[PDB]
């Protein structure tokens, strides 16, 4: 499922992610649009042979099992799979877990190199919230 920015705005909020470990929504739409384009279903093989998954493109290294990445952890208890649903509950709540381990939201590429710093509010501004 392709959100938009809005859609995928008011969903996230819905799933409780607005100001989760102190971070504004705005965050998550931002990780969202240059991590997945806000489409449930993308794929993107990484260097190491692990693959990221869905809105939040989660890696298969440590958080979801893929069944084809090296002698791999699961810290997600799901299939990667599961992570490509139209209903973003999983996605979200392994991104709480992802956010939560210490990093923040520096463990998604994107968020650190196109969000971290900007003015993230422009990423919920004209939407019903
Ligand atoms: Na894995």
């Amino acid at each position: 499922k392709v959100f938009g920015r809005c859609e995928l705005a008011a969903a996230m909020k819905r799933h409780g992610l607005d100001n989760y470990r102190g971070y504004s929504l705005g965050n998550w739409v931002c990780a969202a649009k240059f991590e997945s384009n806000f489409n449930t279903q993308a794929t993107n093989r990484n260097t190491d042979g692990s693959t990221d998954y869905g809105i939040l493109q989660i890696n298969s290294r440590w958080w979801c099992n893929d069944g084809r990445t090296p002698g791999s952890r699961n810290l997600c208890n799901i299939p990667c799979s599961a992570l490509l649903s139209s209903d973003i509950t999983a996605s979200v709540n392994c991104a709480k877990k992802i956010v939560s381990d210490g990093n923040g939201m520096n463990a998604w590429v994107a968020w650190r190199n196109r969000c971290k710093g900007t003015d993230v509010q422009a990423w919920i501004r004209g939407c019903r919230l």
